[PDB]
């Protein structure tokens, strides 16, 4: 069997599966590392209810204006923290509890404009 904490996030993923409980974010919370060089990272900030984006020289954090849930999909609204001009629209798909794939859509001005991202591709979720 596994740790303690890994099986929350089975047993929370578990809530979410079917349940459609409230919050399939909380699972969202903490580091994530992006599979397939620099390994692009999101770190959820559930806290402060921030989304932090890193690379390398890379770094900024955007805040989360809207987040819903819609089976197995988060779909962020997020915010440039330094100008209020620039957004970014995210569409978190879990596939496990520690598993998701990341697309990403900037939002320059007010017209949405979405080509592939940096930020675009497998994610998972740091434990030691």
């Amino acid at each position: 069997q596994p740790p303690v904490q890994t099986a929350m996030r089975i047993a929370l993923w578990n809530r979410a599966t079917h349940g459609e409980q409230g919050a399939l974010q909380h699972l969202l919370a903490g580091l994530w590392i992006q599979t397939e060089d620099i390994h692009p990272l999101l770190f959820f900030d559930r806290e402060h209810a921030e989304i932090t984006f890193s690379r390398a020289s890379v770094q900024e954090i955007f805040l989360v204006d809207s987040a819903h849930t819609h089976r197995k999909t988060v779909s962020f609204l997020t915010r440039n923290t330094a100008i209020s001009s620039i957004r970014r629209r995210l569409e978190v798909t879990f596939e496990s509890h520690a598993v998701i794939h990341v697309r990403a859509v900037e939002d320059v001005a007010r017209l949405k404009i979405g080509s592939t991202s940096m930020w675009d591709g497998q994610y998972t979720r740091y434990h030691a």
